């Protein structure tokens, strides 16, 4: 049930379980307000995103919320590709000291389209540990874009599965410019190989789902 949202509402984040929540943030696409995911892992050394959001003042009231509500400083983000909607708010953790982990390829991609660059940390198959909680980055192949990452938590098996992965609402692949609409079937075959048992899957727009909604990717790329 858990839903806490922000003043202007265009920030939402909800509990899946006693250290994990999503948020949520709305932002301005072409022309609409759109919805953008990530998670917020509330860890016993700070809080770590896997994903911050479209923007710096979104970024920065998401950074805000979570801070004030959970007591402790975000530490951490895990940037899951290069698009403006998962790159948007670099500048606001870099100038705060916030450790912003991607790919090589991922940082590459960022510095081309102009932003300031994360970290470029993370190989194919990354472990991580923040206090107690575990983290996996998998890199599975192109999809949505050449450079995204999926984020799996193996103690809850939960799968952050980025723009790669579609929710049920979504009705076709979305803006396929940057995509790879012959290999994102593998890429995702990849995922459904990696991680045989899922509990939840947070789809980088839409609502959280299960393996299922790989299952729908798979189809919609048909
Ligand atoms: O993931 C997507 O398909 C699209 C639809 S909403 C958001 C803005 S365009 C692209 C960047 S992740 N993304
Ligand atoms: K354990
Ligand atoms: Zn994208
Ligand atoms: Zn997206």
């Amino acid at each position: 049930k858990t839903v806490i949202k922000n003043e202007t509402g265009t920030i939402s984040i909800s509990q899946l379980n006693k250290n994990v929540w999503v948020h949520t943030e709305l932002g301005s696409f072409n022309g609409e307000a759109v919805p953008s995911n990530g998670l917020v892992l509330n860890t016993s050394k700070g809080l770590v995103l896997v994903d911050s959001s479209w923007d710096d003042k979104l970024t920065k009231e998401l950074i805000e919320m979570v801070e004030k509500k959970f007591q402790k400083r975000v530490t951490d983000v895990i940037i899951t590709h290069a698009h403006a909607d998962r790159i948007g708010g670099i500048k606001t953790l870099k100038e705060r000291g916030i450790k912003a982990h991607s790919t090589a390829l991922t940082a590459e991609l960022a510095k081309k389209n102009g932003y300031e660059e994360p970290l470029g940390d993370l190989q194919t198959v990354t472990n991580l540990k923040f206090g107690n909680m575990k983290v996996e980055t998998f890199y599975p192949g192109k999809g949505h874009t050449e450079d995204n990452i999926v984020v799996w938590l193996p103690q809850y098996n939960i799968l952050v599965g980025g723009c790669l992965v579609k929710s049920t609402s979504a009705k076709d692949l979305g803006n396929v410019a940057d995509a790879y609409v012959n290999e994102w079937s593998t890429s995702i075959e990849n995922v459904l190989k990696r991680y045989r048992n899922i509990n939840a899957v947070v789809p980088g727009h839409g609502e959280v789902g299960d393996k299922g909604l790989l299952l729908h990717t798979l189809d919609l790329l048909k």
